[PDB]
């Protein structure tokens, strides 16, 4: 029979214990109550299920070889056109694009661990936007998952304007008003936001970085 492998978002396939004459495992899985199947040259987990829901949409969840991510589609019914593509990573949050259209953009929202990020999914990249006063937040994800981040604030005031720079070697987001680094955001591989300030010189960090539960924690670290 079979072994249940946990999955990221707290999902679950079934997979064979011992491979068929074709040395492949079989893979079920059941997503948002629909049953999916399908076999894979590996005995973890990973590898491509599909099925089909009631209205005919068809529908494939791929696990990725190392477990790390999946990727839950669905598509019309005769399978050529992509409607939504919901992509759970390593940490369990989810990234879920909707309104997919044909030149690859759509609706895309963020489900991390207590807040949702909105935004926008283009073939280049998806932008979630968090806008607070005159600044607007965007973490912008590549198409292979790379976060960066950049702010801009309209505020024309030296005194109060924030901007901010984005150190891609640390996933850190420095912001800066009135030439004082104010805080470092950082966006971490978990796929969390931790913020810590700066002593009022803009030369030291203080304190301990804390974690953001929430969007309000976002929108007072931009203020």
């Amino acid at each position: 029979n079979s072994v249940s492998v946990d999955l990221p978002g707290s999902m679950k396939v079934l997979v064979s214990k011992s491979s068929n004459a074709d040395g492949k495992y079989d893979l079920i899985a059941t997503v948002d109550a629909l049953e999916l199947s399908g076999t894979s040259d590996k005995n973890n987990g990973s590898g491509v299920l599909e099925g089909v829901k009631a209205d005919a949409s068809k529908v494939k969840l791929t696990i990725s070889d190392d477990l790390g991510q999946t990727t839950l589609e669905v598509f019309k019914s005769d399978g050529s056109t992509l409607v939504s593509k919901k992509v759970t990573r390593a940490d369990g949050t989810r990234l879920e694009y909707t309104g997919i259209k044909s030149d690859g953009s759509g609706k895309a929202k963020e489900v991390l661990k207590g807040y949702v990020l909105e935004g926008t999914l283009t073939a280049e990249k998806t932008t979630l936007v968090v806008k607070e006063g005159t600044v607007t937040l965007s973490k912008n994800i590549s198409k292979s998952g790379e976060v960066s981040v950049e702010l801009n604030d309209t505020d024309s005031s030296a005194a109060t304007k924030k901007t901010a720079a984005w150190n891609s070697g640390t996933s850190t987001l420095t912001i800066t008003v009135n030439s004082k680094k104010t805080k470092d955001l950082v966006f971490t591989s978990s796929n969390t936001i931790t913020v810590q300030q700066y002593d009022s010189n803009g030369t030291s960090l203080e304190g301990s970085a804390v974690e953001i539960t929430k969007l309000d924690e976002i929108k007072n670290a931009l203020k």
